[PDB]
RNA sequence: GGCGUUGCCGGUCUGGCAACGCC
C-alpha cells in the first residue's frame, strides 16, 4: 500500500481494493477485541492502531484513512483514540452524566480551570471515582493533564498554543507577557508554560521562552 | 478479565508488573 482500485483523497491515492478491504478487515478485529476487553476505555489509541497495522504507510495518508471511515459512519474518532460506530462505554447512567458535566466544567472554565480538589467537592465524588472519570477523559483526549491539580480542556489548550505562537512570533517572551496575552493570571499561566516545556512545544532559556 | 489503590520498575506515562479492594 499504495501508490499516488480504491482511490483516496489526501494528492490522489490508489490502493488496490484488494488490500483496502484487508486494511478495514483488521481494523474491525482490533477494535472489537479492544472494546470487548476495555468496556470502560474510550477506544484504541491512534498511534497504537497505526504502529500495529499501518507503520508501512505515511502519517498523512493514515489520517485520511481514518477520516474517510468516520465519514462513512464506520468509526467514531476522538482527539486521540478510535472506536467503532455504536460503541458505548458501560458506565452507569449517573457516570455518563458526570462525563458530560466534567467535560463542560473544564470547557467553560477554559484558561482558568478549577483544581481537582474543587471538582471533587463540587461533584461530591470519591477521589477514586473521580480518578476513573478523569482518566477516561484523558485517554480519550478531551482533557490534558497540566500538573497534579490542573487539567485543561483540549480546546482551551489548543487555543492557548495559538496565543503562544502569536506571542513568540515577535521574539522570546516572559511569563508576565504570556499572562497578558491570555488575559489570565500567574497562578494559571506558570503551570501552563511548565507543561508546554515538558512536551517540548516551548523551550525555556533564563527568564524567557521561545516556541521550538 | 476490567476498574481503583498502594508498592516496585522503566525518565514519565493516553505506561508495565505484583499485592490488595470493589466489579
Ligand atoms: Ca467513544
Ligand atoms: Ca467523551
Ligand atoms: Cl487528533
Ligand atoms: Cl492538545
Ligand atoms: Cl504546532
Ligand atoms: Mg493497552
Ligand atoms: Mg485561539
Ligand atoms: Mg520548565
Ligand atoms: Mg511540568
Ligand atoms: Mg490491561
Ligand atoms: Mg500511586
Ligand atoms: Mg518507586
Ligand atoms: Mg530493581
Ligand atoms: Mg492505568
Ligand atoms: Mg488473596
Ligand atoms: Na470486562
Amino acid at each position: 500500500e499504495g501508490l499516488d482500485v480504491t482511490l483516496l483523497r489526501v494528492d490522489l491515492y490508489a490502493i488496490s481494493t484488494e488490500r483496502y478491504q484487508a486494511w478495514w478487515q483488521a481494523v474491525t478485529r482490533a477494535l472489537e477485541e479492544f472494546h470487548s476487553r476495555y468496556p470502560l476505555r474510550p477506544g484504541l489509541a491512534r498511534e497504537e492502531l497505526r504502529s500495529r497495522y499501518f507503520s508501512r504507510l505515511p502519517a498523512r495518508v493514515y489520517q485520511a484513512l481514518l477520516e474517510e471511515w468516520s465519514r462513512e459512519g464506520r468509526l467514531q474518532l476522538a482527539a486521540n483514540t478510535v472506536a467503532l460506530a455504536g460503541f458505548t462505554p458501560s458506565f452507569s447512567e449517573t457516570q455518563k452524566k458526570l462525563l458530560k458535566d466534567l467535560e463542560d466544567k473544564y470547557r467553560v472554565s477554559r484558561w482558568q480551570p478549577p483544581w481537582v480538589k474543587e471538582v471533587a467537592g463540587s461533584f461530591n465524588l470519591d477521589p477514586s471515582e473521580l480518578e476513573e472519570l478523569l482518566h477516561y477523559l484523558v485517554r480519550e483526549g478531551v482533557l490534558v493533564k497540566i500538573n497534579d491539580e490542573f487539567y485543561w480542556h483540549r480546546q482551551a489548550l489548543g487555543e492557548a498554543r495559538e496565543v503562544i505562537k502569536n506571542l513568540a512570533s515577535t521574539g522570546p517572551f516572559g511569563l508576565a507577557e504570556a499572562r497578558d496575552a491570555l488575559g489570565s493570571s500567574r497562578k494559571y499561566v506558570l503551570p501552563l508554560l511548565e507543561y508546554l516545556d515538558q512536551v517540548k512545544f516551548t523551550r525555556r532559556v533564563g527568564d524567557k521562552r521561545v516556541v521550538v
